[PDB]
Parts: structure tokens; C-alpha cells; sequence
RNA sequence: ACGGAAACUUUCGUAACUGUUUAAUUCUGUUCACUUAUUC
């Protein structure tokens, strides 16, 4: 009737990325756009935005059935998983991302 | 050298007792700080 299904993983990273932030001031020698890290601490974090925005845009490109022009308004068999903003039939996502943290500093240093 | 002369409709007493503009309601549904790039 109701269940909760929740995905643990690690992530891990093999190459480093680069996503950038807010403001440049990460470090004291910077000059382009830093990466995100917390407001209270000093940990290098990923938000949750950047996760739907690509997983949604790799998938729906092979598991589709129309050539897609602008969001939320392509291919109907996936739009029930993140979401609709004009059909009718569905509004909230049954898919709820989080936040990545990392948690590797218990034996980083 | 008047059918006149003398004289408070006056004294007393809250329009009063009682009583929620109340019950119900996410300012949210879609959204990578991105695209091209030999520290040689």
C-alpha cells in the first residue's frame, strides 16, 4: 500500500570532477569559480540539484519515444518518476535525492 | 379696585444579564554555474 524504499550506495569518485559554487572565496588563491563546499564547516560537499538535472537528461535520450524541445514535457513513461509541472494526473516525484556528504574524513587525515 | 388671589407632573430608576469571526488549508510542480579548452 505504502512502502519506503531507500537507496544506500557510496559514491565513488575515481577522477576529480569540478562543479562550480557560489562566490570565489574557497581559498585564498582563487580567480575562477571554486567548488560548493558548507556553509558552517569547511567540507568539500555536492549538492543533490546537479544529480536529477544529469541522470534525467541521460535517460531520457534512450527511453523515449519523441524528440524533446523542452522539459517536463517528453517521453510519459518517465515523467511520473521526477515530475510534472502541466499534466494533470501527477504532480509530486516519487523520487527523492539527498544531499551527498562526505563522510571520508574519519580516516582522511 | 380683574370667577380672582397662594401652587415644579415633582420626589425614586445603567435598556440590563449571557456569547472566541470561528472550523477546514505545504507559496509549490518542472530546472547540472553550464559550453569550446596541451601549463606547454
Amino acid at each position: 500500500t505504502f512502502a519506503k524504499i531507500k537507496f544506500s550506495a557510496q559514491i565513488r569518485l575515481e577522477t576529480g570532477l569540478h562543479i562550480g559554487g557560489s562566490d570565489a572565496f574557497a581559498a585564498i588563491g582563487a580567480i575562477d569559480s571554486p567548488v560548493i563546499k558548507d556553509p558552517i564547516t569547511n567540507i568539500p560537499i555536492i549538492p543533490g540539484s546537479s544529480l536529477k538535472g544529469k541522470m534525467r537528461t541521460l535517460l531520457a535520450k534512450v527511453y523515449n519515444e519523441k524528440v524533446a524541445e523542452k522539459p517536463s514535457d517528453d517521453s510519459d513513461i518517465l515523467s511520473r518518476l521526477f515530475g510534472n509541472s502541466k499534466d494533470k494526473r501527477f504532480k509530486m516525484g516519487r523520487l527523492i535525492f539527498r544531499d551527498a556528504f562526505l563522510s571520508n574524513a574519519d580516516e582522511l587525515d
